[PDB]
């Protein structure tokens, strides 16, 4: 004659990740939901007391974290959720994120905001080898305006570590803007290594400028949208021996010196108005070898015009630019060879 009804349910809390889990990836989904009830308060702190941000998805059945976490850190839940009957039951729990075997840092070779020439590669250099290069490359997106075809390619690791290069197939159209996103935080690089940090880079391609360098011509031409703006007598390597041959193929300008003191394989010299076109010791500069030599006042005027990433098309030479010459050799190989240095299939 009285009640005899079985009570309304207890709230059911489901934790992702679950209580006491270790080796949790710092960008994994982190949540807490309640059925048969709604949350009254939820918070997540790390071991040091820093709240980690999150918001409740509607009809407060779920609370989700909205910022990445750290490595080798233990996180605790605190809160309560009220059931049907009105009594509140605690939201308490723990977990711990991964400590990686090592964290592999990386960096771009250009700065955000840089304006570069129509042949600049995007260079990402790491400070360790990389076991799962495909996993890392799949974390790379390049977005161009206008959109342009290109590819990622891995070069042989340097002493500092592995390194990957992005090249357009044809030259960038002058003015193109470039956005590079590397989502490497919490990404396993394999063999227990993890990305150190997400990286992003914004830069612009500058004015179109192409150097035409036909060795048999004893001239160099500098051509922009204004046409031939420089046609200089010059001279190239005598090509007696191989050390004095100007490499064939499309070079990239990297560095330039008003006034410079160098010593490295060729002999050793100190010069003026040098524009470096290879890490092998080739320059456009003044002579008053390997290099392209101009009069001092023609070397100066070119030197001022030049920009990182400008292409230098050398033709009529008998040794083609190569890995053996150091960076930048990315334009000395056909496209099918470039897509073949991707750690992924070749669409």
């Amino acid at each position: 004659k009285l009640a005899e009804k079985r009570p309304p349910p207890a709230p059911r809390l489901t934790f992702r990740p679950a209580d006491s889990a270790a080796d949790v990836v710092p960008i994994a989904p982190i949540s807490v939901e309640v059925g048969d009830g709604w949350f009254q308060r939820v918070a997540l702190t790390n071991s040091a007391g820093k709240v980690v941000a999150g918001a409740y998805s509607r009809d407060r059945t779920i609370y989700t974290i909205t910022e990445p976490l750290g490595y080798d850190t233990t996180y605790t839940w605190s809160g309560s959720a009220v059931g049907h009957d009105g009594k509140a039951v605690p939201v308490a729990g723990k977990f711990t994120t991964v400590a990686p075997v090592k964290t592999i840092n990386a960096g771009f070779q250009l700065a955000d905001g840089q304006t570069v020439g129509i042949a600049a590669p995007v260079i990402i250099q790491f400070d360790s080898p990389i076991s799962d290069k495909a996993a890392v490359e799949r974390a790379l997106t390049v977005t161009t305006d206008p959109p342009v075809e290109g590819g990622w390619a891995w070069l042989p690791d340097e002493a500092q570590g592995a390194r990957v290069h992005w090249r357009p197939r044809e030259y960038y159209p002058a003015g193109t803007t470039v956005d590079v996103d590397a989502k490497l935080y919490g990404l396993p690089f394999g063999d227990g290594a993890y990305g150190a940090q997400d990286m992003s880079l914004h830069f612009q391609i500058g004015r179109r400028q192409v150097v035409k360098a036909e060795v048999s011509s004893h001239r160099i031409q500098v051509v922009t949208d204004a046409g031939v703006i420089m046609d200089f007598p010059c001279s190239y390597g005598e090509a007696d021996l191989a050390r004095n041959v100007t490499r064939n193929g499309i070079h990239v300008v990297t560095e330039k010196y008003s006034d410079f003191y160098m010593s490295n394989p060729a002999a050793g010299y100190s010069e003026r108005w040098a524009v470096r076109i290879s890490n092998n010791g080739e320059f456009i500069h003044a002579n008053p070898n390997g290099c392209i030599n101009l009069s001092t006042e023609n070397a100066e005027q070119y030197y001022r015009s030049a920009v990182y990433g400008d292409p230098v098309e050398v033709t009529g030479s008998s040794i083609q630019l190569s890995y053996a010459d150091g960076d930048i050799w990315d334009w000395a190989v056909d496209w099918d060879t470039w897509v073949s240095m991707s750690a992924l299939p070749p669409p």
